[PDB]
């Protein structure tokens, strides 16, 4: 019923948030299919016209995304195929920003307003609509993506806030991996029965594997160090599950993919480099102490933590610490009951399990 | 995808809650058609096993919200049965509890803990199952719970503590009266083309002019002042939205439906009684004291008007006063377009239009 929830949450979303948006408000105030069609053509037009921040500064994030979630659920011929159009824009205009605005070869320093106009323009909603939406990138625009900006964050990130740095995040390169996965899943489920057909997520899991490893050689300061264990994460984070993803994935290969399978083992050598999993287990101890500062709980630690541990500066980059070090927690128990990592990483994980709690403690 | 849309979102909601519900949430930190039948048969017991507070209050509230949403969403036969069985079973055990509990005969004083069970066992879950689900009640439990809590409320008044009052409200009610005008709406539509189909609408409407007028009658203090707002404003709000859902249902009729339109001329002879629109007023009032402290504006008053407005207390009830202030004269200007409000009240409510913002300003 497109009225009760479609129209009214909107309405209540904006009249909520009030208190670009404003012709859409506007609109409702006067009043008193074919009107369905109208109504969504202005939302889906404030929405190609507006920067959306991060949802923990923009209201305008989670306004869309609830809207454009309805819609979708909606389940209506005409409304899909108009926001797959818009995906097709946003990604013709993503692909014109970073060839021009972040080539390599150009002299502009300003990495901090490019990165800000990168997400508000482009990446925050193609991470939006590609929750409902399938969401597909060619070779040239994935490569641009991780060349032109992923690549390069630990040069920009000098240049770098921190609510820039609060911007960033990756999970519309989960998404990829995880259409592209579907795709194949009924491919291979309904054809039963190569070279590249792993090329874009290996591409992604090499370059995150990179990253988290580079932005571990970063210098500390006392003005970069929140930011920086923010990045570390934010990649960590969807590493993790790009990770986990590929191997459901293959767990749920039929026992005749037999080639398929052996195309993987080909085509990823590994999921999770050593030096990268050393940047997970520090970002563990990270959340770890955040969380014990929070619950006054004294840890204990191996011989040879980073004393940097013991007194870590307050950070705005994570509101609900315990969620976080919990929803950390439990992606690397994924990772260690798929052996992905090592023995020594899971002793370190159950060292403080007596002391955080019956949650963490059941997690281990 | 019931894992995407259902499974995670209620695991992920669980453990965000967890920094009764215990076993659940414990049932997904261990393992890896007939299983989601079974999820929602341990989610349904913990629904029915638990007390569920006002959603500002209590976390499971929203989390069972959200996740019966998805489930009725997904559409399959036999999860909806479950659902209408948890339906039918609650009406029985609110039935019971109303006759036994609540009986004006009953020596039992107790009405502060009689009033938060009734709703955190009965009304509260309800409510909520009734946003998805076509909720209707028969004449002996609708007049249990007109006559034995409801026209029992100025009385009990004196009882309540603030907690108590602000878990009071009048969905239910509302929820009851539009699932019945669907219900004709559609035999409308199917069928085309009477003496006593208004009776239950009649009813609740009938009620709460009643109760706000005898709310308006009890004597305030600074002690129950805020608490005594809030339940005229709730019985208000409820009763605006029952009259705006009739009108607008009328206004629906086929001009050939004759019949109709009569029935509902004779089966209402009022929506809002007088001395009911009296109590709207001072509730638009009352709203707009709270914003103009909020924003630092002296009002213009009528000659008349009551000077306490001036120096009114804070509330814990109301913690986005402009958003309610707002939502408050939408609904008044809704009433106003359908004729229901004279043009002093109308006068009244634009005294202030150039003092109180942009958006009031554009609504009024």
């Amino acid at each position: 019923d497109s009225v009760k929830e479609i129209v009214l949450p909107l309405f209540y979303d904006l009249l909520n948030a009030a208190s670009i948006l404003c012709p859409l408000l506007e609109s409702f105030i006067t009043f008193s299919e074919t009107e369905l069609k109208k109504i969504t053509d202005k939302t889906i037009k404030a929405f190609m016209d507006s920067t959306i921040g991060n949802s923990k500064v923009d209201m305008k994030y989670d306004i869309f995304a609830k809207f454009i979630h309805h819609i979708h659920h909606f389940e209506k011929k005409e409304l899909q195929e108009k926001f797959l159009n818009q995906i097709a824009t946003l990604k013709i205009h993503l692909k014109k920003f970073l060839q021009e605005k972040m080539d390599p070869n150009n002299s502009r320093d300003d990495y901090k307003d490019l990165t800000c106009s990168l997400y508000e323009l482009y990446i925050n909603k193609l991470t939006i609509l590609g929750r409902d939406y399938p969401i597909e990138v060619d070779e040239e625009l994935l490569q641009l993506f991780l060349n032109n900006f992923v690549s390069r964050i630990p040069i920009m990130f000098q240049d770098f806030d921190d609510s820039t740095a609060q911007e960033i995040n990756f999970k519309m390169l989960v998404l990829l991996a995880t259409w592209n996965l579907e795709k194949w899943r009924e491919i291979i489920e309904k054809v039963r029965d190569l070279r590249s057909v792993w090329k874009p997520i290996a591409a992604i899991i090499g370059r995150l594997n990179t990253l988290v490893i580079s932005l571990a050689a970063t210098n500390e300061t006392f003005e970069n160090i929140n930011s920086l264990f923010y990045l570390k994460w934010s990649a960590c984070t969807s590493l993790m599950d790009i990770i986990v993803a590929i191997k459901i994935f293959e767990l749920k290969l039929p026992a005749d993919a037999t080639t398929w399978r052996y195309s993987m083992s080909e085509q990823f050598p590994f999921y999770l480099h050593d030096n990268a999993s050393k940047v997970l287990l520090k970002i563990f101890l990270y959340l770890e102490s955040l969380f014990a500062k929070q619950v006054d709980v004294q840890l204990e630690r191996v011989a040879d933590e980073d004393a940097n541990l013991n007194d870590l500066p307050e950070t705005g980059f994570f509101e609900n610490i315990e969620t976080e070090f919990l929803l950390f927690t439990v992606k690397l128990k994924g990772l260690m009951k798929l052996n992905i990592l090592d023995e020594r990483f899971a002793s370190r994980v159950a060292l403080n399990k007596e002391k955080l709690g019956p949650l963490f403690k059941k997690i281990v």
